[PDB]
């Protein structure tokens, strides 16, 4: 089997990316943001306290007769964010994009934090990182993704996303039409539960490429670049005007700058971020100075292949027996 599903912007700075995905018998269609930074398949429901859903669309397990109580079973999650939600769990057939899954876990949340409330487009997460990851307990549950694995023609997913325009997951197959040259397959430890892998090294512009090994993820559901701080120091240091701010809470640059490109090594092929990517735009409305879409990984403790590069290439995460990811690109 295969699956293929659009994936659109949420809004005009890609802050995130949506995707539909039918959920119970009859279908009900909610928007989920696809993260492979996580491994919970969670919506807003029926059960969401009612002052924190403010025009996401819910599912409502008793409207789905495929829909079954997992008695005992609950969850709760804490984003690099800070964000969280929690709730319980039903199982119940989920498609994406013409794949089908039946007994998925769809986990139910009974609580969201102001965050995901305050963001109307997005109706929950469908998680693509391991499954060790993931929350449920006391029987961790298996993410959409490892349910479907064994049922896919090849047992990989794609994430082609857009800048500033639709994209697309693709399951169990790769579309030879959709990027140009060759793939480069790089290592993926599984020992954190993320597509984890060690970028060759960075360019900033048309300066010389450096070889450095970093370590790092491949995270559609972060949307920006986080680097270590001697990466980024050189990077903003090529505009003018750029600083790091205390006080917004990392690097800003003049609006009326342009951006110079960044590249990334996989193994000894290399993926240019143009600089518009970077640009994230007014730090409050009407505001002439911009937000950096490049910023320092230091508090994190782990670098993050965001939106901002994934989305320069078409990435591969092959769920073979050895994972591996595969960039090309576009």
């Amino acid at each position: 089997s295969t699956g293929s599903a659009t994936t659109t912007p949420i809004d005009s700075l890609d802050d995130a990316y949506i995707t539909p995905v039918q959920i119970g018998t009859p279908a009900q269609t909610l928007n989920l943001d696809f993260d492979t930074g996580s491994s919970d398949l969670w919506v807003f429901s029926s059960e969401t306290t009612a002052s924190e859903v403010d025009g996401q669309t819910i599912y409502t397990p008793s409207k789905s007769t495929t829909a079954k109580l997992l008695s005992g079973a609950t969850w709760s999650i804490s984003y690099g964010d800070g964000s969280s939600s929690s709730g319980d769990v039903y199982t119940d057939t989920v498609s994406v994009g013409g794949l089908t899954v039946t007994g998925q876990a769809v986990e139910s949340a009974k609580k969201v934090s102001s965050s995901f409330t305050e963001d109307s487009t997005i109706d929950g997460l469908l998680g693509l990182a391991f499954s060790t990851l993931n929350t449920v307990s006391p029987t961790q549950q298996k993410t959409f993704f490892d349910n479907a694995k064994a049922s896919l023609d090849s047992p990989v997913f794609t994430a082609d996303l857009g800048y500033h325009a639709p994209g697309t997951y693709n399951f169990g197959f790769i579309d030879t039409t959709a990027y140009t040259g060759s793939i480069t397959y790089t290592a993926v430890s599984t020992k954190q539960g993320f597509w984890e892998w060690t970028s060759t090294g960075y360019a900033v512009g048309s300066g010389t490429f450096k070889s450095t090994s970093i370590d790092g993820i491949a995270d559609t559901g972060t949307t920006l670049l986080y680097l270590p701080a001697t990466v980024v120091s050189a990077y903003w240091a090529q505009v003018s005007g750029a600083k790091s701010s205390s006080s917004v809470g990392g690097y800003v640059f003049p609006c009326s700058a342009t951006l110079p490109s960044f590249t990334f090594g996989v193994g000894s092929a290399r993926i240019v971020i143009p600089g518009d990517y970077i640009d994230f735009g007014p730090i409050s409305t009407g505001s002439s100075s911009c937000f950096g879409g490049i910023q320092s990984s230091a508090g994190i403790g782990i670098n993050i292949f965001g939106d901002v590069a994934l989305k320069a290439a078409f990435v591969v995460f092959n769920g073979a027996t050895t994972p591996t990811l595969g960039f090309a690109s576009k």
